[PDB]
């Protein structure tokens, strides 16, 4: 909260305001860059290049 | 995918990723130009001048 600011930030299977009161099993990060007019590709459900 | 990039791309009534199996009966295209404050207005629904 102090440095690191999102443009967006969405969660799929849990409300964010339980995300302090639950553990994660199995947890797996991925990483990559687009451009602006992809990152609404990044979801379910999508068509498009990405 | 190798020209032309959209900033919205919203479907009503289908999911995209199955739009390639599919045959369309009665097609019309639509088209006007708007500022970028308008476009969440072109939506079922909405309100506002447009
Ligand atoms: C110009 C005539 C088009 C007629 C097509 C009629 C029905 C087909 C339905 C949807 C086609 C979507 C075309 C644009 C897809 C953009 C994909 C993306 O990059 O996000
Ligand atoms: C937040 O950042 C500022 C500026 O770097 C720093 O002075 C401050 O100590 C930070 N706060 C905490 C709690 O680390
Ligand atoms: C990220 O790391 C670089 C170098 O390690 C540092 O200069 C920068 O301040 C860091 N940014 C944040 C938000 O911590
Ligand atoms: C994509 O565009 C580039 C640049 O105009 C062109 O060289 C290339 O042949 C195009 N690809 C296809 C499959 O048409
Ligand atoms: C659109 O058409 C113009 C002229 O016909 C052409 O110069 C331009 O490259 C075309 N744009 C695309 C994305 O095909």
């Amino acid at each position: 909260y102090n440095s690191t600011f999102f443009s967006t930030f969405k969660c799929y299977g849990v409300c964010a305001t339980k995300l302090n009161d639950l553990c994660f099993s199995n947890v797996y990060a991925d990483s990559f860059v687009v451009k602006g007019d992809d990152v609404r590709q990044i979801a379910p459900g999508q068509t498009g290049v990405i």
